[PDB]
Protein backbone atom coordinates (compact mmCIF):
# COMPACT_ATOMS: atom_id res chain seq x y z
CA UNK A 1 0.00 0.00 0.00
CA UNK A 2 2.33 2.95 1.59
CA UNK A 3 5.78 2.26 0.23
CA UNK A 4 8.80 3.78 2.19
CA UNK A 5 12.18 2.01 1.58
CA UNK A 6 11.28 -1.16 0.77
CA UNK A 7 8.89 -1.74 3.72
CA UNK A 8 5.30 -1.55 3.34
CA UNK A 9 2.84 -0.35 5.67
CA UNK A 10 -0.53 -2.05 5.15
CA UNK A 11 -3.98 0.11 4.26
CA UNK A 12 -6.60 -2.53 5.64
CA UNK A 13 -9.69 -3.39 4.38
CA UNK A 14 -11.09 -4.15 7.67
CA UNK A 15 -14.35 -5.73 7.29
CA UNK A 16 -13.98 -9.14 9.26
CA UNK A 17 -10.40 -8.15 11.03
CA UNK A 18 -9.18 -9.94 7.73
CA UNK A 19 -6.81 -7.27 6.96
CA UNK A 20 -5.13 -7.44 10.13
CA UNK A 21 -4.08 -11.60 9.61
CA UNK A 22 -2.59 -10.58 6.17
CA UNK A 23 -0.59 -7.67 7.88
CA UNK A 24 0.44 -9.63 11.15
CA UNK A 25 2.35 -12.70 8.94
CA UNK A 26 3.42 -9.78 6.97
CA UNK A 27 5.21 -8.07 9.90
CA UNK A 28 6.21 -11.81 11.22
CA UNK A 29 7.77 -12.91 7.96
CA UNK A 30 9.89 -8.81 7.71
CA UNK A 31 10.66 -9.06 11.62
CA UNK A 32 13.36 -11.43 11.77
CA UNK A 33 15.08 -10.82 8.85
CA UNK A 34 15.47 -7.48 9.68
CA UNK A 35 17.15 -8.20 12.87
CA UNK A 36 19.25 -11.07 11.53
CA UNK A 37 20.46 -8.44 9.50
CA UNK A 38 21.52 -6.11 12.73
CA UNK A 39 22.88 -9.07 14.24
CA UNK A 40 25.24 -9.69 11.30
CA UNK A 41 26.52 -5.88 11.88
CA UNK A 42 27.39 -6.54 15.45
CA UNK A 43 28.99 -9.42 14.14
CA UNK A 44 31.08 -7.34 12.20
CA UNK A 45 32.18 -4.53 15.04
CA UNK A 46 35.69 -4.49 15.31
CA UNK A 47 36.44 -6.98 18.07
CA UNK A 48 37.61 -4.24 20.93
CA UNK A 49 34.32 -2.21 20.46
CA UNK A 50 32.25 -5.47 19.90
CA UNK A 51 33.76 -6.52 23.67
CA UNK A 52 32.52 -2.98 25.23
CA UNK A 53 30.30 -4.27 28.05
CA UNK A 54 27.12 -2.19 26.76
CA UNK A 55 27.30 -2.89 23.41
CA UNK A 56 27.31 -6.71 24.14
CA UNK A 57 24.19 -6.06 26.24
CA UNK A 58 22.59 -5.06 23.21
CA UNK A 59 23.83 -7.21 20.77
CA UNK A 60 22.79 -9.88 23.37
CA UNK A 61 18.82 -8.30 22.94
CA UNK A 62 18.89 -8.32 19.42
CA UNK A 63 19.61 -12.57 19.46
CA UNK A 64 17.28 -12.64 22.07
CA UNK A 65 14.63 -10.91 20.04
CA UNK A 66 15.39 -13.01 17.20
CA UNK A 67 14.70 -15.97 19.27
CA UNK A 68 11.33 -15.14 20.94
CA UNK A 69 10.67 -14.17 17.28
CA UNK A 70 11.66 -16.83 15.56
CA UNK A 71 9.92 -18.96 17.96
CA UNK A 72 6.48 -18.14 17.27
CA UNK A 73 4.79 -19.99 15.28
CA UNK A 74 2.98 -18.95 11.78
CA UNK A 75 0.07 -16.72 12.42
CA UNK A 76 -2.92 -19.32 11.91
CA UNK A 77 -6.10 -16.85 13.49
CA UNK A 78 -6.99 -13.42 15.47
CA UNK A 79 -6.00 -15.78 18.39
CA UNK A 80 -2.31 -15.89 17.23
CA UNK A 81 -1.83 -12.13 15.26
CA UNK A 82 -3.07 -10.67 19.07
CA UNK A 83 -0.75 -12.76 21.17
CA UNK A 84 1.82 -11.89 18.53
CA UNK A 85 1.09 -8.14 19.27
CA UNK A 86 1.79 -8.74 22.85
CA UNK A 87 4.92 -10.30 21.46
CA UNK A 88 5.92 -7.11 19.66
CA UNK A 89 4.84 -4.59 22.63
CA UNK A 90 7.30 -6.51 24.60
CA UNK A 91 10.06 -5.97 22.49
CA UNK A 92 9.47 -2.18 21.44
CA UNK A 93 9.64 -1.90 25.24
CA UNK A 94 12.46 -4.22 26.08
CA UNK A 95 14.35 -2.47 22.95
CA UNK A 96 13.60 1.23 24.53
CA UNK A 97 17.08 2.25 25.47
CA UNK A 98 19.01 0.92 22.64
CA UNK A 99 19.74 4.22 21.08
CA UNK A 100 21.11 5.28 24.31
CA UNK A 101 22.90 2.46 24.99
CA UNK A 102 24.71 2.47 21.49
CA UNK A 103 26.01 6.00 22.39
CA UNK A 104 27.41 5.45 25.36
CA UNK A 105 28.77 1.81 24.54
CA UNK A 106 30.43 3.77 21.49
CA UNK A 107 31.80 6.64 22.91
CA UNK A 108 34.69 5.27 24.89
CA UNK A 109 35.58 2.88 22.08
CA UNK A 110 37.93 4.85 19.52
CA UNK A 111 40.47 6.01 22.18
CA UNK A 112 40.57 2.27 21.01
CA UNK A 113 39.72 3.04 17.47
CA UNK A 114 39.41 1.78 13.90
CA UNK A 115 38.59 2.67 10.37
CA UNK A 116 37.27 6.50 10.59
CA UNK A 117 34.45 6.06 9.02
CA UNK A 118 33.57 2.54 10.00
CA UNK A 119 31.66 3.38 13.14
CA UNK A 120 29.12 6.31 11.44
CA UNK A 121 28.30 4.07 9.07
CA UNK A 122 27.66 1.22 11.44
CA UNK A 123 24.98 3.54 13.80
CA UNK A 124 23.88 5.09 10.36
CA UNK A 125 22.60 1.47 9.39
CA UNK A 126 21.38 0.49 13.00
CA UNK A 127 19.66 3.57 13.49
CA UNK A 128 17.39 3.82 10.48
CA UNK A 129 16.52 -0.31 10.64
CA UNK A 130 15.49 0.48 13.89
CA UNK A 131 13.35 3.50 13.19
CA UNK A 132 11.61 0.96 9.84
CA UNK A 133 11.29 -1.55 12.58
CA UNK A 134 9.23 0.27 15.01
CA UNK A 135 7.59 2.10 12.16
CA UNK A 136 6.62 -1.23 10.78
CA UNK A 137 5.35 -2.65 14.60
CA UNK A 138 3.90 0.56 15.46
CA UNK A 139 1.68 0.54 12.27
CA UNK A 140 0.54 -3.19 12.59
CA UNK A 141 -0.10 -2.62 16.12
CA UNK A 142 -2.07 0.62 15.36
CA UNK A 143 -4.20 -1.08 12.39
CA UNK A 144 -6.22 -2.02 15.67
CA UNK A 145 -6.99 1.00 17.23
CA UNK A 146 -9.60 3.52 15.48
CA UNK A 147 -7.94 7.09 15.39
CA UNK A 148 -9.93 9.88 13.45
CA UNK A 149 -7.91 11.00 10.68
CA UNK A 150 -5.57 7.80 10.82
CA UNK A 151 -4.80 4.58 8.91
CA UNK A 152 -2.28 2.67 11.50
CA UNK A 153 0.41 4.96 11.90
CA UNK A 154 -0.48 7.12 8.24
CA UNK A 155 -2.32 10.32 8.95
CA UNK A 156 -4.76 10.52 6.40
CA UNK A 157 -4.51 14.64 6.37
CA UNK A 158 -1.26 15.83 8.13
CA UNK A 159 -1.02 19.41 8.95
CA UNK A 160 2.86 20.53 9.09
CA UNK A 161 1.51 23.39 10.96
CA UNK A 162 0.10 21.47 13.50
CA UNK A 163 2.64 19.22 13.75
CA UNK A 164 5.70 21.74 13.92
CA UNK A 165 3.38 23.13 16.88
CA UNK A 166 3.29 20.40 18.60
CA UNK A 167 7.17 20.20 18.71
CA UNK A 168 7.64 23.85 19.32
CA UNK A 169 5.82 23.98 22.51
CA UNK A 170 7.58 21.02 23.95
CA UNK A 171 10.97 22.60 22.55
CA UNK A 172 10.18 26.29 23.80
CA UNK A 173 9.50 24.92 27.47
CA UNK A 174 12.64 22.43 27.93
CA UNK A 175 14.08 25.95 26.99
CA UNK A 176 12.09 28.19 29.34
CA UNK A 177 13.05 26.08 32.02
CA UNK A 178 16.05 26.26 31.01
CA UNK A 179 17.16 29.85 30.36
CA UNK A 180 14.22 31.23 31.64
CA UNK A 181 12.98 32.60 28.38
CA UNK A 182 12.76 31.22 24.35
CA UNK A 183 12.38 32.12 21.02
CA UNK A 184 9.24 32.52 19.70
CA UNK A 185 8.34 31.19 16.63
CA UNK A 186 6.66 32.18 13.19
CA UNK A 187 5.83 30.10 10.51
CA UNK A 188 4.80 30.64 6.84
CA UNK A 189 4.44 29.31 3.76
CA UNK A 190 2.12 26.72 2.89
CA UNK A 191 0.62 26.66 6.10
CA UNK A 192 -2.95 25.02 4.92
CA UNK A 193 -1.81 22.40 3.75
CA UNK A 194 -2.95 19.06 4.46
CA UNK A 195 -1.90 15.78 3.07
CA UNK A 196 -1.15 12.05 3.42
CA UNK A 197 1.99 11.67 5.83
CA UNK A 198 3.53 9.60 8.28
CA UNK A 199 4.20 11.87 11.09
CA UNK A 200 6.72 9.55 13.12
CA UNK A 201 9.87 10.87 11.40
CA UNK A 202 9.16 14.24 12.21
CA UNK A 203 8.11 13.14 15.46
CA UNK A 204 12.04 12.60 16.23
CA UNK A 205 13.20 15.31 13.84
CA UNK A 206 11.33 18.35 13.96
CA UNK A 207 11.92 18.34 18.25
CA UNK A 208 15.85 17.74 17.61
CA UNK A 209 15.99 20.90 15.20
CA UNK A 210 13.97 23.24 17.29
CA UNK A 211 16.09 22.52 20.59
CA UNK A 212 18.96 22.97 18.56
CA UNK A 213 17.66 26.34 17.25
CA UNK A 214 16.38 27.49 20.81
CA UNK A 215 19.65 26.66 22.06
CA UNK A 216 22.25 28.21 19.95
CA UNK A 217 19.86 31.36 20.01
CA UNK A 218 19.81 31.28 23.74
CA UNK A 219 23.44 30.79 24.05
CA UNK A 220 24.35 33.77 21.83
CA UNK A 221 22.08 36.08 23.20
CA UNK A 222 23.39 36.22 27.19
CA UNK A 223 23.23 39.79 27.73
CA UNK A 224 19.32 39.78 26.68
CA UNK A 225 17.81 37.07 27.31
CA UNK A 226 14.28 38.26 27.95
CA UNK A 227 14.30 39.50 24.29
CA UNK A 228 15.67 37.25 21.32
CA UNK A 229 15.14 37.11 17.80
CA UNK A 230 12.46 34.53 16.64
CA UNK A 231 12.91 31.65 14.97
CA UNK A 232 11.18 31.70 11.47
CA UNK A 233 9.94 28.38 10.00
CA UNK A 234 9.30 28.11 6.04
CA UNK A 235 6.78 25.28 4.95
CA UNK A 236 7.07 24.41 1.32
CA UNK A 237 4.52 21.64 0.05
CA UNK A 238 5.01 21.04 -3.62
CA UNK A 239 3.94 17.62 -5.69
CA UNK A 240 7.24 15.76 -5.16
CA UNK A 241 8.57 16.59 -1.70
CA UNK A 242 7.54 18.66 1.88
CA UNK A 243 10.26 21.06 2.25
CA UNK A 244 10.12 22.27 5.79
CA UNK A 245 13.25 24.91 6.38
CA UNK A 246 13.96 26.47 10.05
CA UNK A 247 16.02 29.28 10.13
CA UNK A 248 17.44 30.96 13.51
CA UNK A 249 19.66 33.97 14.36
CA UNK A 250 21.92 32.40 17.04
CA UNK A 251 25.34 33.18 15.30
CA UNK A 252 25.95 30.25 12.77
CA UNK A 253 28.15 27.22 13.37
CA UNK A 254 31.53 28.30 13.26
CA UNK A 255 34.03 27.44 10.20
CA UNK A 256 36.30 25.06 12.58
CA UNK A 257 33.16 23.36 13.45
CA UNK A 258 31.29 22.81 10.41
CA UNK A 259 32.88 19.48 9.43
CA UNK A 260 32.64 17.90 12.43
CA UNK A 261 28.72 18.57 13.55
CA UNK A 262 27.11 15.38 11.76
CA UNK A 263 29.73 13.00 13.17
CA UNK A 264 28.02 10.68 16.16
CA UNK A 265 29.21 11.94 19.43
CA UNK A 266 29.95 15.03 18.18
CA UNK A 267 28.92 18.34 20.23
CA UNK A 268 29.70 22.02 21.51
CA UNK A 269 27.53 21.27 24.31
CA UNK A 270 21.21 18.91 29.29
CA UNK A 271 18.57 19.73 26.99
CA UNK A 272 20.89 19.38 23.50
CA UNK A 273 21.34 15.07 24.33
CA UNK A 274 24.47 13.85 23.31
CA UNK A 275 25.50 14.91 20.03
CA UNK A 276 23.50 12.59 17.94
CA UNK A 277 20.38 15.10 16.79
CA UNK A 278 22.02 15.87 13.78
CA UNK A 279 23.46 12.77 12.69
CA UNK A 280 20.20 11.05 13.61
CA UNK A 281 17.98 13.02 12.21
CA UNK A 282 20.15 13.15 8.24
CA UNK A 283 20.34 9.73 8.39
CA UNK A 284 16.31 8.85 8.81
CA UNK A 285 15.63 11.44 6.32
CA UNK A 286 17.89 9.89 3.38
CA UNK A 287 16.44 6.59 4.80
CA UNK A 288 12.91 7.69 4.11
CA UNK A 289 14.01 9.23 0.47
CA UNK A 290 14.94 12.84 1.72
CA UNK A 291 17.40 15.01 3.05
CA UNK A 292 18.83 17.17 5.73
CA UNK A 293 21.09 20.31 4.87
CA UNK A 294 22.41 22.95 7.12
CA UNK A 295 23.20 26.53 5.83
CA UNK A 296 25.66 28.66 8.17
CA UNK A 297 26.04 32.30 8.13
CA UNK A 298 29.09 32.94 10.69
CA UNK A 299 28.13 35.46 12.41
CA UNK A 300 24.25 35.47 12.02
CA UNK A 301 23.05 32.50 12.01
CA UNK A 302 21.44 28.86 10.79
CA UNK A 303 18.94 27.49 7.79
CA UNK A 304 18.77 24.07 8.27
CA UNK A 305 16.65 22.40 5.50
CA UNK A 306 14.27 19.18 6.26
CA UNK A 307 13.31 17.60 2.66
CA UNK A 308 10.87 14.64 2.65
CA UNK A 309 9.09 12.92 -0.19
CA UNK A 310 5.55 12.45 -0.04
CA UNK A 311 3.38 8.82 0.03
CA UNK A 312 3.47 7.47 -3.05
CA UNK A 313 2.31 10.49 -5.22
CA UNK A 314 2.41 13.86 -5.49
CA UNK A 315 0.27 16.77 -3.11
CA UNK A 316 -1.54 19.62 -1.73
N1 LIG B 1 21.02 25.66 14.57
C1 LIG B 1 22.25 25.61 15.06
N2 LIG B 1 22.93 26.77 15.31
C2 LIG B 1 24.13 26.68 15.87
N3 LIG B 1 24.82 25.57 16.20
C3 LIG B 1 24.13 24.45 15.89
C4 LIG B 1 22.86 24.40 15.34
N4 LIG B 1 22.44 23.10 15.16
C5 LIG B 1 23.46 22.38 15.60
N5 LIG B 1 24.53 23.14 16.03
C6 LIG B 1 25.86 22.72 16.48
O1 LIG B 1 26.11 21.37 16.08
C7 LIG B 1 26.40 20.56 17.25
C8 LIG B 1 25.86 19.16 17.02
O2 LIG B 1 24.46 19.12 17.30
P1 LIG B 1 23.67 17.75 17.53
O3 LIG B 1 24.15 16.65 16.73
O4 LIG B 1 22.25 18.10 17.47
O5 LIG B 1 24.12 17.45 19.03
P2 LIG B 1 23.95 18.29 20.37
O6 LIG B 1 22.77 19.22 20.29
O7 LIG B 1 23.44 17.25 21.33
O8 LIG B 1 25.29 18.91 20.60
C9 LIG B 1 25.78 21.35 18.39
O9 LIG B 1 26.37 20.97 19.63
C10 LIG B 1 26.13 22.79 17.98
O10 LIG B 1 27.52 23.10 18.08
CL1 LIG C 1 27.42 -12.72 22.22
CL1 LIG D 1 21.24 -15.65 15.81
CL1 LIG E 1 6.10 10.05 5.60
K1 LIG F 1 26.74 15.65 16.30
MG1 LIG G 1 21.16 18.54 19.02
XE1 LIG H 1 9.67 -5.37 17.11
XE1 LIG I 1 12.97 -4.70 18.68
Amino acid sequence: VRLTPTMMLYSGRSQDGSHLLKSGRYLQQELPVRIAHRIKGFRSLPFIIGCNPTILHVHELYIRAFQKLTDFPPIKDQADEAQYCQLVRQLLDDHKDVVTLLAEGLRESRKHIEDEKLVRYFLDKTLTSRLGIRMLATHHLALHEDKPDFVGIICTRLSPKKIIEKWVDFARRLCEHKYGNAPRVRINGHVAARFPFIPMPLDYILPELLKNAMRATMESHLDTPYNVPDVVITIANNDVDLIIRISDRGGGIAHKDLDRVMDYHFTTAPMHGFGFGLPTSRAYAEYLGGSLQLQSLQGIGTDVYLRLRHIDGREE
